[PDB]
């Protein structure tokens, strides 16, 4: 029931140009979870003892020019709020609130309308929607089963209204491989574009239970990300320096440690703001023919 | 003074067959020194303000078949005891033991004549020999100096007798290009070897302040290891099984971000024990003439 607040002092194990700081987010979600829906998420098993993992659907990173996850240096204090909301017994939306821990309204709770509606330069904004899953054969990892492991307590969790929904977001996501609609006024598409092919990386991409691990799906759509820069004649520099005011990744699947992934990138720029620009990749198992995931990057840079 | 003894329920961030675990190590050896030396080593600076990291320079991590980092899987259960013996002011050695929870003397403390004489097999000693060291140059990785924070507290440590060495071990690796002599009976050295070129990984190999990050060195080992294994003809299902009972590290300098690193590797099979093997790593600058790391792995397999 209450809100977890911790005290965080920026270690090398959870920032730099890597899925570091995703990595962290991710424990955080399953740490909270555990908390209030009185379950041990890490050591899960349904009814059958079958182990069931606490899947990433659904991620949302939202910062700004004054606080976004390139700003994290190591030593840095910070303030983390974390609280659950109910998405019934399958599925549980986690957020976390990241403030500098020396800035003005930092031990407020958290406020659904300020997460969704008025987000405030200067904290960062964490949604992860989560799923109960098992394999629905052993070593594979296709075609995963819907779980819920016996006592997960969703009962004692506050309650979205119909306007906040990750379900319609990721939905519109899955249909039109953005977050940011085509059709959105103040962007042009350049016609650079990017397919590179990505064998899973067994040594990086694979967690602890042989399932491709949720960060390396970020580190996967910054591998295609660079792809295109360097595609549009910018350096490493430049690209060590891009602001991600935004980032929101949906994960359709998981993929067998053996597959072949392709990386596609597409580039908006602003018609309005000089260095703004929309990033959409989507990851594909051509072999299976499926989309397991699509990524949506807000970015401000300069060249 | 007093030791740091923590339960740790096993996380995703923290295992599988990347760098996660080592990452873990690292920042648990900032957190033992930061509390008994009586500074903040995250935030750490000299005289003049700038900025001052306890570089790794010697790492080992030694198992056993019955606990091994390939172990560790979601929701294990812990025991984690790390201290600093004094190195002096420039440096400092951390040592940690992890044990399983429910092992039967787990409350035990740190025993120098265990962890450099006497191991056992299912308890992971791990040691970490930090150097603090600043940039020359702003924004060049090469020619670090050897740096010590205003207030460093290394006077409250425990000391070593001289025959318990970081410094040597490292030195004849430096020398010999592994930690397990050419000359060592049992083994035979296979014909094939690799030499793989790596150019830096700028979303990958990068810390949070623009040097290579000491996690990194560990995957880039592993990369040169597999592409060995693969040279052999074995599988990655192989590869994934692979029980690594204990790996040193030396890391001799770090690298400026464009660089194209190479990563050499060798291997000798036991002549006694069927699947037992060292495989030697170095990782070479080409460009600037420097060996930049040297690793030993021990390993027990099954095809
Ligand atoms: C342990 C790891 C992890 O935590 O996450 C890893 C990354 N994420 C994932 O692997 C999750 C990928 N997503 C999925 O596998 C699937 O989307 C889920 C299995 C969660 C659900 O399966 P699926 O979509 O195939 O049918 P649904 O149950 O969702 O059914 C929805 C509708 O479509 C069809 C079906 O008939 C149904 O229609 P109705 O609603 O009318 O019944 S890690 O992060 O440490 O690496
Ligand atoms: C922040 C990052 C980190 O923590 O570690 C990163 C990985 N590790 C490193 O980058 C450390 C690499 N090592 C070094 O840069 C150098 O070995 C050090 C700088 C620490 C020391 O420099 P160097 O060896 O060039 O002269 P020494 O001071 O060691 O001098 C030893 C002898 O050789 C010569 C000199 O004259 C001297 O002789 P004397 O003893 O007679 O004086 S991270 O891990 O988060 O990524």
């Amino acid at each position: 029931r209450p809100e977890i607040k911790q005290a965080v002092t920026v270690r090398p194990g959870m920032c730099g140009p890597g899925s570091l700081f995703v990595g962290q987010l991710g424990d955080w979600t399953w740490e909270t979870v555990s908390a209030q829906c009185d379950t041990d998420v890490f050591a899960a098993r349904d009814a059958s003892g079958n182990p069931t993992y606490l899947a990433f659907y659904y991620f949302r990173v939202r910062g700004g020019r004054e606080l976004h996850p390139g700003s994290l240096t190591f030593g840095d204090r910070l303030t983390v709020t974390s609280g659950c909301y109910d998405q019934g017994t399958e599925s549980v939306l986690t957020l976390h609130r990241i403030d500098r821990a020396g800035s003005d309204d930092a031990q407020r709770p958290l406020d659904l309308h300020e997460f969704y509606e008025r987000p405030r330069d200067g904290s960062l904004y964490v949604e992860n929607f989560n799923r109960w899953v098992t394999r629905s054969a052993p070593g594979s990892n296709e075609d995963l089963v819907k779980s819920s492991p016996p006592g997960f307590r969703n009962d004692g969790l506050p309650q979205l209204p119909a306007a906040y929904s990750p379900r319609a977001v990721y939905r519109e996501a899955r249909t039109a491989h953005t977050f940011r609609a085509l059709d959105e006024p103040g962007f042009r598409l350049l016609p650079d574009t990017v397919e590179v092919e990505h064998p899973v990386d067994i040594v990086r991409d694979v967690n602890g239970v042989g399932l491709l691990y949720f960060a390396s799906y970020f580190s996967m759509v910054d591998k295609a990300a660079l792809a295109l820069w360097r595609r549009l004649g910018r350096s490493d520099r430049a690209f060590l320096r891009r602001v991600v005011v935004d980032q929101q990744m949906c994960y359709l699947g998981n993929a067998d440690l053996d597959s072949v992934l392709t990386l596609g990138a597409r580039v908006r720029v602003s018609t309005e703001t000089p260095g703004e620009e929309l990033v959409d990749v989507v990851i594909s198992d051509r072999d299976s023919g499926r989309v397991i995931a699509v990524s949506t990057l807000h970015t401000q840079h300069d060249a």
